[PDB]
């Protein structure tokens, strides 16, 4: 933690201000409202004796004046500017000038600069444009930004460097002419660039070193100002760099460099930094055309990203449509996951898949064992987290105790499915990503003018660490995907059990019907369902004059039976002669049983003599039906025809009269009256 | 079908080989194989007399070598160049050239030139990059695009000109000066930029015609070439301009005019469209400005178009979620589509929805009424389509006789849901007048390629309305509103569930019911007497316990059915029930047996006592209060535990003794 507080230190140097430029120009820096110049760079003399002859040595700018040594142009784009900190570039014939209003100064860089004529840069342009138009994957871009960059800028080395969300950063792609060992995927710590330098190409994208070695010129007094705090030279180019920052260039061996700021909207994301193993200076206008071409490779790079994002998106609902033509096959919601969890795997880019539905739990993949599943389950309920889904790269951190000890899993996704619970999880093993680092962990103090501080490391040869327990993180484009396809599920499992209650509902409500309308003993209707039949009946025929006749009878000396064989015999018989009436009956006929022993049979659609044609076929067929081991049977039956009659009760007495009359004429026998 | 055809003609002239040039440049055509110059244009003498003494008149080209003529660097450059139609740009110190191959020639324009030195234009990129990154949505960017190309041209109108998909087009930004009149929102019709001059595009991407007026220079032959088609002229400057459109610029007031294409990937969106009351030239180094700025403005616009994707799916994701923290409140799905219709009809930009869950049906907006609703769904059936929605912008085209006659509505986004289950979003017609900067015309215009469309008189606006249509559903909108009629389907099928789970619980209760007690009269059924009498036979089998049977029946009970009615006997069973089960000691057991018959288990219970209770219960019958109903009279059989091994046995020796009973004087109690 002392190299934490070493590391801290580095915020402590003011780089904004170090009241001195780098000698590849000079700068004045003159108050607004007084007109006098009252700092100037200590080479001052060497740049503006080409504006006034007088000017040989530095102390004569102090009676120098403003509107001697500028061009009026530039005078008059000042005097005019409102905004602040917008530099404002003026040419002469020698001198190149880039000026700005900062509060009340004005901030006057100038540098050597000779007309040169061609149609070069435009060329560039449309051919760096052609290029980064025709990039169309992420790779192609970045690449072709390191082409292009090192093209222009003609530096020894140039690679893309891209940050993380700790500010640590990595070579994504590199570019080198000379003898420079690569550099492409190594990582190099927040330290090397601390916050107020990431914060630099806010304020102007580019940075430039033309000489690692170039003795900075102090800026020296020359009219008294009112201030005196130190100007901030932020949005120049010739604002001297730090030392720590040149020691570090010549401790990585670079004698040049040039830095551009990579930005997402407002936000830092990377910088292409370009190394030279000599000197190099760049002129404005390719420091301009540098810097045009990598914002446009910018926007080009988050085009591309984002459109990627859409054709995820048009990815996920394909699987959606995928997972609803299977659904509606009558597959379970596990049926349905063990067939698609291998694709579920590539879109979401997990190592397992688990589905919880009661008691069932369906597994694809890698996965931890069913017990820990459910600790991991309750644990989600238990912690409280209403969040539509639960998510962590890291779950032996940002969930201690939760998992066994040696488990390689360190990823988790988990959208709950309401009841009892249910749940989608999604697995991610820890990746050991190992890292290259430029140079090992260097612990090296510092003095300063400052403060103690980190030192640039001296080493920068290759060094690997290992980081474990960790996963790729969790997108945000899967967690919505995630949540879809498991609300997908939820439809299925939801249709699956509704089938299967409206299952179970009709067979109960069945159950009702049949032990309300039919006969315990025999299966046939009981006698209610045979009077309200009869009397629908009657009242039909009265109605519409329809014919029809009844069949009522009974089982001859029957109580013999039961007494000589038994009550369980006499039940086999009953239960023996409702088959055989039932195989003679027409599917018109209802057939149901009227008494102990007594039977009824409704007739409709039948005259009379079909209908003593009925009885006969009855009668027959408990005569002949098979008895096996139990005795032989009889029926006797009476008939009753509709002859205009009131009520049912009129035919059971006809028919009965019928039947007893049967009875007395011997038993096995069909009669009417 | 007639003014169509003309119209369509317009594809016949060959804009890529007029065999001219317009005059503000020459022009060269050399063979690559021969390194003669085969054509050149007819002022080629006032330009390479710049770079070469000698040059007088036309004609002394054709003594003329190339290499007298171009720079060193042009013929080095097309000598190595392999792929064609790929211009190199070669100045010196007057004039500016502009050279590719093609086929088997090789094309050089040479413009005249001056060295201008400054650092203007990178100023202008400059400040051109900061603008439009600044730039955050769609109508900041199409318009600081038109005040850029204002300050860097000095055209006096700029337009970005959006085409549709049938190549109409709409000026969607405008910076307009002082002469010209506002054609903003304008609508301008296909046939004012044919195919041919969309296509160009892709092959430059800037066209200049400086002067509309400057009579054009055809090319003359110099030295016979090999094949004496045309040559294309298609990657250059100069190519001249077809005389249609020259006077079509004329009749919009127009002396010089400048367009960039405006590509998304390879496909022609629009144009950036420049017009100026006076001649106007445009530099090479412009004419690279404004390119490079309008490829800039493009990929910034196309990255505003697919972040604004990303963050209509996080607003609908949220509306889903919305929708979600009513899931777990009990309401129904009619309830949220009561509560959030208003905001689904901005999120989906529609005037109304329509719900139907069951028979239920609900409605927020504009709708339709129930009943063209119904003839909605079930025309939609009919359609039977397996789409997983269906859409349309226009009805009375696309679903003829489906609306009443004067129905406002155009757009219908219907989500199938499972009976039927919809989930309906309505769009109204929206009249939509459009003006367009001219009225239709059907003037025919006699030319060297044939007869076609001549350019109209009047640009003056007229107005023309379209009735309806609506807006069309962006493929977004589909996909977010089936989502959501897929949230509202999750919160119809846990209502039906519970009520299922209720309905179910409620049956088997009422089967638990019935699987003991007996639904009559409330005792128990005979299956629980059957069983209760198997155990109580084989417990007193194993520790000699001793208990009786009571089996009684109602007496001429037949004769109370058939004389009263179903009613009075069910009635007379219910109180014979209600006077019996009081007489009983708190262990005795009592169940309906049979129809008319019941048993009565009386443990711990001797002859004597077993006697007596059978008594007690014949005079309790015989007592009871007949009421409205006749009286009734029970005859009970008795039965001993007398070391037996089945029920069977039992229940055989009560029904003798019962039986015995009824003979004997019905009103009795028996025992055998
Ligand atoms: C305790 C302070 C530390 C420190 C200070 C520091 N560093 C800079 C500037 C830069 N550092 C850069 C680092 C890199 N250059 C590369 O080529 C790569 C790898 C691809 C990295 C990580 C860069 C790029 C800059 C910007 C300037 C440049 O382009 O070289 C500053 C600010 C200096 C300034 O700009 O005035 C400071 C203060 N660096 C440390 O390592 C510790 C010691
Ligand atoms: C039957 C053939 C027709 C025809 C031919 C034609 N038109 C062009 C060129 C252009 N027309 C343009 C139209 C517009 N400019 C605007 O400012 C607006 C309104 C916003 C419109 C609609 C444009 C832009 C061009 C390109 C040239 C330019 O930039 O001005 C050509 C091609 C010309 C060429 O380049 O050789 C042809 C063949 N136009 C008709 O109206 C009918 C007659
Ligand atoms: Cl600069
Ligand atoms: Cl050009």
């Amino acid at each position: 933690d002392d190299i934490s507080k070493l590391i801290a230190a580095c915020d402590q140097e003011p780089i904004h201000i170090p009241n001195a430029i780098q000698p590849f120009g000079a700068m004045l820096i003159v108050e607004k409202d007084t007109q006098q110049i009252v700092y100037a760079s200590a080479n001052s003399a060497e740049y503006f004796s080409v504006a006034d002859n007088t000017i040989h040595e530095l102390s004569d700018i102090k009676q120098a004046n403003i509107n001697s040594l500028l061009p009026e142009h530039l005078i008059s784009g000042l005097a005019s500017a409102i905004r602040e900190n917008e530099p404002i570039w003026v040419e002469t014939d020698r001198l190149s000038f880039l000026g700005w209003r900062h509060e009340n100064y004005y901030i006057i860089e100038v540098e050597r600069y000779h007309v040169q004529t061609s149609n070069w840069f435009e060329i560039q342009f449309q051919r760096a444009f052609q290029k980064l138009r025709n990039c169309k994957t992420h790779n192609d871009l970045i690449n072709t930004l390191t082409r292009l960059i090192q093209e222009i800028s003609g530096y020894d080395r140039v690679m893309i460097y891209q940050f993380d969300p700790e500010w640590n950063g990595r070579v994504i792609a590199e570019s080198v002419r000379q003898l420079f060992t690569s550099m492409l995927n190594h990582h190099f710590p927040a330290s090397d660039i601390p916050a107020q330098a990431r914060a630099m190409y806010s304020i102007n994208p580019i940075r430039i070193i033309p000489d690692v070695n170039a003795e900075p010129q102090p800026l020296h007094m020359i009219h008294k100002p009112q201030n005196t705090e130190a100007v901030n030279l932020s949005s120049g180019v010739l604002r001297a760099v730090s030392p720590l920052h040149m020691q570090y260039l010549r401790n990585f061996g670079v004698s040049a460099s040039t830095s551009i700021g990579i930005f997402n909207e407002d936000e830092l994301w990377g910088i292409v930094a370009c190394h030279h193993t000599k000197p190099r200076a760049i002129g404005r206008r390719i420091r301009r055309l540098l810097v045009r071409t990598v914002e446009f490779a910018a926007e080009r790079l988050w085009l591309i990203h984002s459109r990627n994002v859409e054709r995820y998106m048009v990815t996920v609902q394909a699987a959606r449509e995928q997972l609803s033509t299977t659904a509606d096959d009558k597959h379970s919601s596990h049926e349905i996951v063990i067939e698609h969890a291998a694709d579920w795997c590539k879109l979401f880019r997990c190592d397992g898949i688990g589905y919880l539905r009661g008691e069932e739990l369906t597994t694809y993949g890698e996965t931890p064992d069913q017990t820990t599943i459910n600790k991991l389950v309750e644990w989600l309920e238990e912690n409280g987290k209403k969040s539509l889904f639960w998510h962590s790269h890291m779950l032996k951190e940002d969930a201690p105790g939760l998992l066994p000890d040696g488990s390689r899993f360190a990823g988790l996704l988990a959208i709950p499915l309401k009841s009892l619970f249910s749940y989608l999880l999604l697995f991610r093993v820890a990746q050991n990503e190992v890292r290259t680092w430029a140079g090992k962990p260097e612990k090296l103090s510092v003095e300063t003018s400052t403060g103690t501080m980190l030192g640039p490391r001296k080493s920068f040869e290759a060094w690997q660490d290992e980081v474990s327990g960790k996963s790729q993180p969790w997108r945000t484009a899967q967690l919505y995907a995630a949540r879809d396809i498991a609300r997908d599920l939820l439809i299925v499992a939801d249709s699956m059990q509704l089938n299967l209650l409206n299952d179970q509902l009709a067979d109960a409500n069945e159950n009702l019907e049949k032990l309300a309308s039919f006969d315990d003993l025999t299966g046939i209707f009981n006698r209610r369902r045979m009077e309200d039949r009869l009397e629908s009946e009657v009242k039909e025929a009265q109605r519409y004059k329809k014919q029809f006749g009844i069949l009522l009878f009974d089982l001859d000396k029957f109580k013999s039976v039961n007494d000589t064989y038994g009550h369980n015999i006499g039940d086999q018989i009953l239960q023996n002669t409702c088959a055989a009436v039932s195989e003679t009956l027409r599917d018109t006929d209802k057939f149901g049983r009227w008494g102990g022993e007594e039977f009824l049979i409704i007739a409709p659609q039948t005259g009379m003599p079909e209908l003593m044609q009925l009885g006969e076929r009855v009668r027959a067929a408990v005569e002949k039906m098979q008895h096996k081991d139990l005795p032989a049977v009889t029926i006797s039956i009476g008939v009753a025809e509709f002859q205009n009659d009131t009520r049912w009760d009129h035919m059971i007495d006809r028919a009965d009269k019928a039947m007893y009359r049967a009875k007395e004429n011997g038993r096995n026998q069909v009669c009417s009256q």
